[PDB]
């Protein structure tokens, strides 16, 4: 399986870029079991929160941007099995309640796997599993604007709590943990999903692999 | 009169820095006519909008961040008279209605004048009237967060229109017109009003001038 | 119609080497001159002819070869336009050692893909719109200054102190004022220049696909 | 208690010259050694003693003098602490030419104001908290590389290629990893280094005020 790692800051466009790639590849018109290109999100691997942690999260006082927030062991284990051509089950994360669902997603063997997340390149062992590394680079202020609108209409958050959480944990964590991984990227994609030339370049490359 | 120019991006903390300086100098406990240090805002010199312009402004589709948005002639004329020790009248701008008020402010001769604005260093003639140039440097994302809260509670704006206006005009104008003037600053003050050491340095310097 | 790819980046960013590598990997350095499917055009080939006093200053590293005015922008646009029309063009040959245009020229026959590289390839809107793909080779300024020093001393017969003087006085200011503002027009940013094998192979594959149909 | 001012910035940013200018303008280069009211301490005075193989590597520009481990951080903290206690201290003298600590030393008597400058002056939290004011001299990396090259060749007897190698391999990476992250701790940022007369006079006036009472 050809693994492509995608990173970038929060709301940089990582998710929309991956979605557009599979969409342009016609994967949305293919049966779930027949998909040749699948998208795996790092957010699906957020650790289960403890009572105290969830309490803070509800107040926007928990650091979901720190490397420890993700179950790195599970991520590595899952990606390795995928590279081995095995079928795996991945967790389903609910941003609204800061928790997992009892339902999991079946990830069948695909020819190409897109793994995206704010800290997809943080771990060296994970990084070495990617045959290609893309980093979506979008200005911090632009990303904040996007996150505010997205979080309010999709993650059930409030403006003030969003800005507070962002300035207190998100911004600092981005500079300390995310930004430093940009150097590992092979190709930088500015702006995001509206960058059609960049997206089509990845699509053609993937299509070439499928053939 | 000792003129101090202060610039920086929107919501960088220019206004709060100047306010804190005069506050620490005890100027808030001095009668209006007796003030030795006065603050002049560049926003007071926004040009009067035409019908079409105001219509766009209401939609957040007018560029208030472009150099042309300010009456540069009036600014230069006013600052020159101030350097001449003359009493002048300055306009009063209402951000809520995107317009001036019929009432003006009397600016009496002061020993020290603080002139602050996003484009205070844009004009060379104006820039040369400043004996000291300060630039308040605060990260773009941090400034956006501040502007959103400020604009909503002080300028009668709506979140969506604020983000739209910011991404469409504010951000581009900052990079093209404001940021390039940072090189003219003598001293850079990071973060803003919470930077007590920096503020106290300016206060002591001004106090030295007053003596 | 020819597929034009614009490539920019600061001096010594790796632009030239990246383009050379791509063309080499495409096996074009084997194809007949008149059968070339992928060619490279350099913006430096269009540097203007210097006058007597200009060349004198250049000999002292006192001429600004980094300002848009240093290039014959009209000739660049006309040439690119003629290329998109499938016409054979004549390109000048520049000599960095003598700061002059050589008498010898390079004829470029109709190609399927054209790579145009230069420190200011994205400066002109008209030129930019002629590119179907825009790549920016991003390499830190301090890294590029190191590379430029070694290159100019060993290849362009320049003196160390003159290189640093020229760099601080003209190269750096012009890059920040005229080149940096154009980075936003690039579709893809390529780091580590010529050593970025993944990025290079990606472009090669894309071009090979365009050639196949 | 002595008023400590920490000063940082990358190599050749103008840190040393700024501090020297301030002290000169304060008329301290006239005051008796034992009557000095304002003194300057350099972090480079605390570079560690190199072993046989370390010095050999250093002679080839293969040793990392930019990593926090290159300095005797404990001696720095102890010395600063003793200074804040109003005690007379003994400071080592470093020789950049031989990569070694000299046998001669500089005695620093109780001062009212102390300037501590170094490429990593803000790296240690304990050290940072000892500063009542933190200044960062911000000068672009390419500008600093140019200055460093000229300085090392003419003052530290280094070879051009070795300087560039050392810079790309250690100086640049260490600056970005260890120094840049500390810039956020500075209270005031000073651009244009030693040529910034306004900023320098501002600091001088502030210090003179502290001395007057
Ligand atoms: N070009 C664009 N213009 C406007 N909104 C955009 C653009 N690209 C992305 N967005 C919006 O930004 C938000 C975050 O994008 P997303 O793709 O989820 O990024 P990430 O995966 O990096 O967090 C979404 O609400 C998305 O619709
Ligand atoms: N350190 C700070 N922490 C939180 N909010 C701040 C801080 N500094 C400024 N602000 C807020 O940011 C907004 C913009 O600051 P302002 O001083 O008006 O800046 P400017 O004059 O540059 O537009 C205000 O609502 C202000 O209260
Ligand atoms: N990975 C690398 N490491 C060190 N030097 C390099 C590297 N890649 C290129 N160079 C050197 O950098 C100089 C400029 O590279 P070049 O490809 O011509 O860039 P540009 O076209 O942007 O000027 C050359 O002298 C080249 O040998
Ligand atoms: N304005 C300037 N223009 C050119 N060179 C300068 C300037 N200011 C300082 N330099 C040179 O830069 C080098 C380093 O300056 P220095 O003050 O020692 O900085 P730092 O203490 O940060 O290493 C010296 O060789 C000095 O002569
Ligand atoms: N429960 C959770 C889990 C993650 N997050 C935020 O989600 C982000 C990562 O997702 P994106 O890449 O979709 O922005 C982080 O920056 C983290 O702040 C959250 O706000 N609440
Ligand atoms: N009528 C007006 C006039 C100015 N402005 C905005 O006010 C800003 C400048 O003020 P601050 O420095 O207070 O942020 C600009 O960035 C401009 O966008 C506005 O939003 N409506
Ligand atoms: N005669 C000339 C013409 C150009 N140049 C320099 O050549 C550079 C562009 O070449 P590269 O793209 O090969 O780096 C410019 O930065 C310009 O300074 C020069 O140093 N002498
Ligand atoms: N023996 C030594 C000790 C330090 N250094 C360099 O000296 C620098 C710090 O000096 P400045 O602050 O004077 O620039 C570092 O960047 C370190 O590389 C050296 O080149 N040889
Ligand atoms: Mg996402
Ligand atoms: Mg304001
Ligand atoms: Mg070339
Ligand atoms: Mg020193």
């Amino acid at each position: 399986p050809f693994l492509i790692g995608v990173s970038g800051g929060t709301a940089s466009g990582k998710s929309s870029v991956c979605a557009k790639i599979v969409q342009l590849l016609g994967q949305n018109e293919v049966d779930y079991r027949q998909k040749q290109v699948v998208i795996l999100s790092q957010d699906s691997f957020y650790r289960v929160l403890t009572s105290e942690q969830k309490a803070k999260a509800l107040k926007g006082q928990f650091n979901f941007d720190h490397p420890d927030a993700f179950d790195n062991e599970l991520i590595l284990k899952t990606l390795k099995e995928i590279t081995e051509g095995k079928t795996v089950q991945i967790p389903v994360y609910d941003f609204v309640s800061h928790s997992r669902k009892e339902e999991t997603v079946t990830v069948y063997p695909a020819d190409v796997v897109l793994f995206e997340g704010i800290l997809a390149f943080y771990s060296q062992e994970v990084r070495d599993l990617f045959q290609m590394k893309l980093f979506v680079d979008t200005d911090a202020d632009t990303r904040l604007s996007r996150r505010v609108l997205r979080d309010i209409s999709e993650r059930g958050r409030d403006l003030e709590q969003i800005l507070s959480q962002y300035i207190t944990f998100v911004k600092p964590a981005f500079e300390e943990f995310c930004l430093p991984t940009k150097k590992y990227a092979d190709v930088i994609i500015p702006r995001g999903a509206d960058n059609l030339v960049a997206i089509n370049l990845i699509v053609q490359h993937i299509q070439d692999i499928l053939n």
